[PDB]
Parts: C-alpha cells; structure tokens; sequence
C-alpha cells in the first residue's frame, strides 16, 4: 500500500503520483518535488539523455529524453514505451528486446495481447509458458528470466529462487 | 509492497504481473489466472464492452474492449489508453475529461508533460496548483478533485479530509 522506493517501485494507478514518502496522491504534496512516479510536476528524464533509462507508468521517453504522453512524447522521435510506430523486436531486429517485458510477436513487432503474447511470440511476457531446463533440451529463457526447478520461466522467489536452472537465479 | 486489491491498487513496474494474492512477478503463477494487473495472460475487458471502463497500466482498450500495446490495441478503433490518434478534451470536446488523470492541453488534447500540464491546462493533473475554495472566489477543482483547507486542488488525506472545501471530500 507504498509507493516508489518503500513500495518495491509499485506505481499508483491512473497516474496518481507518488510522494518522496512513498503515499499515492494527486496535488503539489506528491506531484510537486521529490515525486517519483505518476504525473510528476517535473517530468522525469529518460531515454538515450539518461543513460537508456526508460520511463516509469508505460510512458513515452520523447526525442529529447523526457517522459509524458500526448504527440509530442509518443510522435516521431518516441524513444520507448507505447510509441506511436511500431517498436521491432525478435529474429527480425537482431535478437532486440521489448522493453518493458512487452511480447515480441512472431512478426517483429512489440506489444501486449494475445496478438503478440500469443503463439510464436519471441521474448517479453509471452503467455505461451515455454519450458526450459534440463527438462528442456537446455533451452534458457529470454529476457534473462529465472527458469524455475519445474522448468518453468518467470521472475519471483519460486522462479529465482532454490531449484533455478538459469536466467536471473537470486544468488 | 503488495499489488492489486492487496495494495490499495499498485501496479508492479514493468507491466510485472500481479497475482491474485498481491504480490509481483512474471509467469503463470502471476501472470496466470487470479492477474490483476500487470501483463496477465487473459486481457482485462475494457471500453464499451466493459462499462465504461479503463485498462490498468496505462493499456490502450482496443476497438473489441480488450486491453493491450501494439497496432491492434493502439491503433485504429483504440478507445482508451496512449491511443494512437489525439484524444481531444476540455471546452473544445464539450467540457471533456482526460482519462486516467491526464492532462488537457490549452489546445484541447490529452498528454502529460508540460506541454499539457502546463500553462493553459484544463483539467487533469495541471502542474500549475491553480487555487479554490472561499479563498478562490468559490471556484471548485476539475476531476471532483480535493479542495483543502488551504484552497489547493489534489487528492489525498490532507486534501479529502479535515477542511475540505469541496470536490471528492472524505465524508
Ligand atoms: C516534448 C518534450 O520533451 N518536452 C520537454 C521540453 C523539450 O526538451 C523541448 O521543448 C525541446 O526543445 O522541454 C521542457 O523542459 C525544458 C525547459 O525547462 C526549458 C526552460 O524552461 O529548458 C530546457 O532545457 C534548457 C535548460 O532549462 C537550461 O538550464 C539549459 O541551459 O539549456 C537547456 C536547453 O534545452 C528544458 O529541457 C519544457 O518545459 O519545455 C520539458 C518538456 O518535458
Ligand atoms: C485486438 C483485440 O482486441 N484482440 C482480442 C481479440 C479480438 O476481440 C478479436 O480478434 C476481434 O475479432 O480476441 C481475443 O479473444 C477472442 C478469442 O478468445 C476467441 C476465441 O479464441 O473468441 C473471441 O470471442 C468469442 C468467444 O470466444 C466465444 O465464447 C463467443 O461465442 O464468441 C466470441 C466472438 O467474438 C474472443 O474475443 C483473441 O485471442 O483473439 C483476445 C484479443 O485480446
């Protein structure tokens, strides 16, 4: 029930902002200074501009590295999140990565859905629960994602924990 | 530290799904049934085909009510979410409220950013701390929001409680 830094970086929902304190709200209290997610008074800096940084909320990292929403961050030069033109990824774009855990389609493309979690989906949050381990032929998942003790990719203690294959094993 | 009913709403980071217990990852046991947020495996319903309802996520609710990213959910038909096209708001699209908090750009669009939140800003998260209250010749907030005791526009305890001129007043 704790945001930003005392909240493992939960993130409020319909852009409330989050407080230097970690208390979700709307207002200069938590919009205005130390806010660290939401709609932060400041926008927060992303993109190439800051250090391949990508924005909190599924914003847009306009051309100029700042995050928001609307045709100036999400239009052309959009540099992550819900981009106006089609993000590629997979085989098609030398092995990229969604950011952001989004499904790499069969066709190359980044979203979310069963368009592009679905079948053939590349990397990202595929909803296609593929195996790995020993059990698998000593396939490894994508995304660096902790391949469980029942070979089974995905991020958490029961994944990253004891009995993990490969991929980001807590260590 | 805990997501979905669990943590007042927080959303995991990185589209992670939240489990029906509240708590974040990335897999079937998350991502699976029980997902309240995040990039669970069975789209949420949204728009029309869901009572007016919005993605979680900042997803945009295809033109069939189901949420998501990518051309398909984005794209043409989008009903809700960093839709594709401009949404357009404020005394332009008949007095207009931007979802998700939003902010309606002087021109009458949905972003944020200071191109939205700033001067001229409608209605949404304005980052410009316009006042109310008897001290703002009785003039109340947009988005039912908080006027507190200091005739300030936000949402919170401090704003909803104790000398709440008007707006979404804890009551
Ligand atoms: C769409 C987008 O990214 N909007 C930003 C913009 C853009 O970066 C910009 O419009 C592209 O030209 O900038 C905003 O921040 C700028 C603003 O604070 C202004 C002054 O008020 O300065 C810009 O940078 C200055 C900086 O202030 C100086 O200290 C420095 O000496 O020079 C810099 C030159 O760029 C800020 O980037 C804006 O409010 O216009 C923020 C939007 O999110
Ligand atoms: C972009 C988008 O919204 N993608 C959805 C799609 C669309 O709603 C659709 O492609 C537009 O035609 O549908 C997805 O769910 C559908 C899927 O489960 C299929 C069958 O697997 O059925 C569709 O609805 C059926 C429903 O299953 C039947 O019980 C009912 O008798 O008829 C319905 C007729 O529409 C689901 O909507 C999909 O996976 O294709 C989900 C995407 O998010």
């Amino acid at each position: 029930q704790r945001c930003g830094e005392q909240g493992s970086n939960m993130e409020c929902p319909n852009n409330l902002c989050c407080s230097q304190y970690g208390y979700c709200g709307m207002g200069g209290d938590y919009c205005g200074k130390g806010c660290q997610n939401g709609a932060c008074w400041t926008s927060k800096r992303c993109g190439s501009q800051a250090g391949g940084a990508t924005c909190t909320n599924n914003q847009c990292c306009s051309q100029y590295g700042y995050c928001g929403f609307g045709a100036e961050y999400c239009g052309a030069g959009c540099q992550g999140g819900p981009c106006r033109a089609d993000i590629k990824c997979g085989s098609q774009a030398g092995g990229k990565l969604c950011p952001n855990n989004l499904c790499c389609s069969q066709w190359g493309f980044c979203g979310l859905g069963s368009e592009f979690c679905g079948g053939g989906c590349q990397s990202g949050a595929c909803s296609t629960d593929k195996p790995c381990g020993k059990d698998a032929g000593g396939r490894v998942c994508t995304n660096n994602y902790c391949c469980s003790k029942w070979g089974s990719c995905g991020i958490g203690p029961g994944y990253c924990g004891a009995g993990c294959q490969s991929g980001g094993c807590d260590g």
